[PDB]
């Protein structure tokens, strides 16, 4: 039966992760994976997390199978970071949340309920987009067409293009839209900009899909939600997938959320059953501990205080990295205005490094970052940053 | 969108489970849902993972992404258990084992990897079988047949029955085993029958798929795998996909496996590459804490030997419980021979009664079994047998 069977086309992020741990050169640096490392190049346990760690160690007396959906007071405690407090859309009740494995897992559930449950055919990304997202919504059976998103030259959000090119998209086709810190560019919507956007939405008779990933990470926790907010102002209907691998450094525990709001509470509730039933015959209930960590810390203030303090810690180490870079290159010769990067948000921006100058970067200086040209700002340090500056300079 | 979609259809069996959290009868009985009780009723954590929960606390320093595939040691440990240790599929590197949300997250997996890599078209599972097999195969795009296994007269596995019913089966049709105390009976071929299943299923050209979710509770460890092993000598390619929810007390923590078995290293490691594929455009890596547990737990001499013990203990309290159940049964004055309880394994055998005796129970009762009149012998005590089987005779 499998004798046939060809092999799947190599991962080169993941091939990437791969080739670094087999290489043996001492002062070789990470830029690829998204994962945060802290100033000694490390990727820590959050505090907050293994305080709450601790907690259920000292307090679980069972590990009995959670709801199809997941622990009620995470999802909760979701919908408040999500739509904020006091939100019309948790008075209504117009929102049901599962908790996922992680916010793939989230992609994952939303994808199969929409191909299973409703009309939709196809799915717009921006172009650039996290390759994974095609990925997921082809293998649940739906098509995947590109909006125009990024202006390369002026280092922008390039609205015009996406607005024209987003209006070949039909009433009741998808537009996945990132929250915040957008993967690749880390170019975000402005608050007019998302405004905007809710509202061509509208008109136009698109299904909303956020991927929230980064939450927190480019402004902070309100801040970073005002785009998802904005549309849920205006929207009967929307999906989002969240995540909380990167904010609560919980990456390997697959903590995440699909969030699921229709017109009122009937609907929601209808709808929200059969996403149960793809869950269900998926796998069957979510992971226990990752969420029951982010929901002790979310729902005790004590807990919470630390864990928002070390997310701004995470936050602000990015930004002063930002700068260094561009410090640090100006320094080291490069020809280049690498300004722009200072004004991105998240993670990640493209640096503008062609996939000849990557490769190069990496098997003469043992610099890891992926085709694209894509940097992990979160993998500089103080320590890493002038050997990086000098292996780019040298590539230019 | 979502105006229109229908409800999904209530699931009787967790619908059961949440009639009975809302029933506030004191003296109520579950005997619903497949979880271990103690003696106290209660649904505990197990030392042996209480110690490694500790261990991970204090020792774990990042939560970076598993592989795809999860643990390395998990799937060594979890091949171990399997084929046993010397075995010449792990000599010959044939076998390559993926950690998965569960078993029901290795159903899935399994299934999405048969429909999108082979031309399986169905899978062939025993009348009566686990609800969730249909749906799961169903849901990935896979029809299910039905073989005869269960002769309710004799209260024993239909073997002629079975053996002619699965005639009807293709070359390269899949055909779905439970590897020990299947459920719902409680019934499992003898070395002898799985001998001769194991070469009927070489000679017809059937895929085997191993459903091994209670390995430890029929005879033992090395026993309850026996039938697997016997497949394994026989066949270059089968599937398992384990659990160790049950025989770990770790339901919440979705911690399982897909083991893929073929010819030879690589052909194995070529479809394992498709299977990896599914698995990433699903929820993309599996969650850690469970299944370190379980590996903390299986490569330490120490744990090991505590779990064993715990597992051992689980259960032979289930055969007392067998025992007193029958035992009890006749002192309360019920007509009929339940004998054959005695002789089944694991935490489920039918009952004999019927669809409407359940329902007696539960209303005039608090006595809670599926519709089936499978009971869950896990969830009987020396408090509630009298009064579990003062309701039985009163509803014969």
């Amino acid at each position: 039966m499998f004798e046939n069977i060809t092999a799947a086309p190599a991962d080169p992020i993941l091939g990437l992760a791969d080739l670094f741990r087999a290489d043996e050169r001492p002062g070789k640096i990470n830029l690829g994976i998204g994962l945060y490392y802290d100033e000694t190049g490390k990727i820590p346990v959050l505090t907050s997390v293994k305080k709450a760690e601790q907690y259920l160690l000292e307090n679980e007396t069972t590990k009995l199978y959670l709801g199809i959906d997941g622990i009620p007071e995470f999802g909760r405690c979701t919908q408040e970071l999500l739509f904020g407090k006091g939100s019309a859309l948790i008075n209504d009740k117009r929102a049901r949340t599962a908790q996922t494995p992680g916010g793939s897992g989230a992609l994952r559930v939303a994808a199969d309920f929409l191909a299973k449950n409703t009309s939709v055919k196809r799915v717009w990304v921006s172009n650039p987009s996290w390759p994974n997202h095609k990925s997921v919504f082809n293998s649940a059976g739906l098509e995947v067409r590109e909006y125009a998103y990024y202006d390369a030259e002026n280092h922008t959000l390039d609205f015009d293009a996406l607005i024209n090119s987003l209006n070949e998209a039909q009433a009741g086709d998808v537009v996945l839209f990132h929250g915040c810190c957008h993967n690749p560019t880390g170019i975000d919507p402005t608050l007019e900009q998302w405004q905007t956007l809710a509202q061509l939405s509208v008109e136009k008779g698109w299904l909303p899909l956020f991927d929230f990933a980064y939450q927190g990470f480019a402004r902070g926790l309100e801040e970073d939600a005002e785009g998802l907010r904005a549309f849920a102002a205006m929207h009967k209907e929307l999906i989002v997938a969240s995540s909380y691998s990167k904010n609560f450094g919980l990456y390997n525990e697959r903590v995440g959320a699909c969030t699921l709001v229709a017109a009122d509470s009937e609907t929601v509730d209808r709808a929200f059953s059969q996403m149960k039933a793809a869950i269900r015959d998926n796998y069957s209930s979510p992971p226990a501990h990752g969420a029951s960590v982010v929901a002790t810390i979310l729902s005790n203030d004590a807990l919470r205080a630390i864990w928002e303090q070390e997310l701004t810690d995470m936050r602000q180490r990015i930004q002063r990295m930002r700068q260094l870079f561009v410090n640090t290159l100006q320094e080291k010769g490069a020809n280049r205005d690498f300004s722009f990067i200072i004004k991105q948000n998240g993670m990640f921006s493209f640096s503008g490094l062609t996939k000849e100058q990557v490769l190069r970067l990496r098997e003469e200086f043992g610099v890891y970052a992926v085709a694209s040209g894509r940097v992990n700002v979160a993998g500089m340090t103080p320590d890493n940053m002038a050997p990086l500056c000098e292996a780019i300079v040298a590539v230019l």
